[PDB]
């Protein structure tokens, strides 16, 4: 049961590296998973439902990693704290580039994908704003912009910039430079007067 | 000739406010422009070609406004200089929200739209980087990140943030707060050590 589902998911991720979801058929997915067409429809109603499940897995992996980081005290200087956090997203989504690219393209056509992404971005922005607030309370960061508004723009920057880098878009920051670039902008805008 | 084309374009922009391009038919466009179906095909090969022409108009309007601003000496304090520039994009794209939304959604499915957007983003990023470089040369800004990489991330932030605000996405910065938010992040990251 769970073995056949995991085989469909693994097949979809593999095929999405080579081509978009439009050019992948349900016949391709069943064949790669070693099952028949009707057996595929037992596990998933459509190929779009397969992508949604892959995205849910990737987004929860990133969220759980961020939770682990937040639960520990660990935090050297302020710059390293932010770098370690942004790196969770750099490494998680960067290890699943095909799923990431397909998920962004599906946001325009799928309310389910849009809603999944929205839910997690809200969570991540709220956490960012809470850390900024704590820095302001302890006297480390100045009271400039509304923290939630600052957090929103910085997280939207990270979304667009990380995903442009992974997809090799023009324009984009090179993948090997994107962490330094983002961390600079976060630290200067959070601690700068 | 030019009158019938302008009527098709005006009709498309009007209908895109109410519904996406998928739910607009060529029959809808011809009817609104006061022409027949075959007459429509004389001016445009498809409804997708109509959207491309609308986007080209909007993007060139923004580019020409930025050129006008750049050609004059005018530049009070450093903060106001950047604000006046970002405002060109805030006002231009914000005055054509339907075209803007449809254009972003079409980037995933249309190489022509992707290429148009890429061309202008390259131009705008290059200009940003040139101004940062001039600020560093005169001793006003510190030599921190590579200017072109900083310019790329800041422009990608503006793209994603402005368009989320116009579309009323969750999450997003409120439209009435987005200029202040972006300007803060630009000024702190450009002039901050």
């Amino acid at each position: 049961g769970d073995d056949r589902e995991l085989a469909i998911l693994a097949t979809a991720e593999n095929l999405l590296e080579d081509r978009p979801l439009a050019d992948i058929s349900v016949d391709d997915l069943a064949k790669g998973a070693g099952i028949s067409r009707p057996t595929f429809y037992f596990y998933f109603p459509s190929k779009e439902a397969v992508l949604l499940t892959l995205l849910d897995r990737v987004v929860n992996q990133a969220d759980m990693a961020l939770q682990t980081l937040a639960e520990n005290p660990a935090d050297t200087d302020r710059e390293n704290m932010w770098r370690t956090g942004i790196n969770v997203f750099f490494e998680t989504f960067g290890s699943h580039k095909a799923v990431t690219r397909a998920g962004q393209a599906a946001r325009a056509t799928s309310v389910e994908v849009a809603e999944l992404w929205s839910t997690f971005m809200q969570k991540w922005i709220a956490y960012t704003a809470a850390v900024i607030d704590a820095e302001r309370d302890r006297g480390a960061a100045p009271r400039t912009l509304p923290a939630h508004e600052l957090a929103t723009a910085l997280n939207l920057m990270n979304e667009r910039t990380l995903f442009a880098s992974f997809a090799g878009e023009q324009p984009s920051v090179p993948e090997a430079r994107v962490l330094d670039t983002l961390v600079h902008i976060w630290v200067t805008s959070i601690y700068g007067e």
